[PDB]
């Protein structure tokens, strides 16, 4: 079938095998786990009884924050651009979840690649996409966690999202961080499963100079984070955590810049059905 960016919706039969890996840790048990876990969360934006149904009833909620308390959901239309904020007393947590559409295929294959300039950094600049859908929820949530962390100041901030929900969870922590004096890389922290590249090289250095851990999460060959093309000027910051086989064979590229040898390694015979599933978790249907 089709291609974006030189890059394969579906795979083809007789792919290449996913190549032996042998700098690149494998991640840890406990590892694993904290990814599933953030996974699991960025997988309930997708319950219409989460948004806008504003209850913390679903299968991966119960699971994952089974004390969770939803503190507010909110919507853009323009984008279909969702999220909210949950707080766990139990982890003690705040969470900050969203997601874009949940028509991926076409998401990927209309995508359009234009900047526009970051302006909280000169030379830096991210998809105007993203950009206008961050500009949208900011006013929805950035005075629901200024409240939250002044009422649990103790409280860590979990920003995390899947898909185009992970670009807005990027943005989010960066925004966090620029104007919440209370939130450094002792207290913040960004988890992604599937995550798109999101801006330019010095976006990326950005990115990197603040601290924040921003923890990027691949499923084999899912062609999201393989989108926008580099050679367009996009770069993911970053640490990637490759999920090369379940349960226990996930790599970590722990350079902080993409590398060649965690899933960009499957370029070009990606696909869009593993952006779908995440440690065994459904992404994108609430499943």
């Amino acid at each position: 079938t089709e291609t974006v960016g030189g890059m394969t919706l579906d795979l083809p039969e007789n792919p290449p095998p996913i190549p032996a890996t042998s700098e690149v840790v494998t991640a840890t048990a406990a590892q694993i786990k904290e990814l599933t876990n953030y996974a699991g969360v960025a997988a309930t934006a997708y319950c219409r009884s989460v948004v806008p149904g504003t209850k913390w009833d679903c299968k991966q909620c119960l699971k994952y924050v089974p004390d969770g308390k939803l503190i507010k959901t909110f919507t853009s239309l323009l984008t279909d651009t969702n999220g909210f904020i949950l707080r766990s007393d139990a982890q003690k947590t705040i969470y900050v979840t969203f997601r874009g559409t949940n028509s991926f295929r076409s998401a990927i294959t209309d995508m359009v690649f234009t900047f526009t300039d970051y302006s909280p950094v000169k030379g830096a600049k991210v998809h105007a996409g993203f950009l206008s859908s961050y500009n949208q929820v900011v006013k929805d949530y950035f005075p629901v966690v200024q409240d939250q962390l002044t009422a649990y100041p103790d409280y860590k901030v979990i920003v995390t999202g899947h898909s185009l929900g992970g670009a807005q969870a990027l943005l989010a922590g960066m925004d966090l961080y620029q104007r919440e004096k209370r939130l450094s890389p002792k207290n913040l922290s960004i988890y992604t499963v599937g995550c798109p590249r999101v801006g330019n090289n010095a976006f990326a250095y950005y990115v990197d100079s603040t601290g924040i851990p921003f923890h990027r999460t691949v499923h084999k060959r899912d062609i999201v984070p393989h989108v926008p093309p580099q050679a367009f000027g996009y770069l993911h910051p970053g640490v990637e955590s490759w999920i090369k086989e379940d349960p226990a064979d996930v790599q970590i590229c722990t350079s902080n810049i993409e590398t060649k040898q965690c899933s960009n390694s499957i370029v070009p015979f990606t696909s869009i059905a593993d952006h779908l599933t995440y440690f065994g978790i459904n992404e994108g249907s609430c499943l």
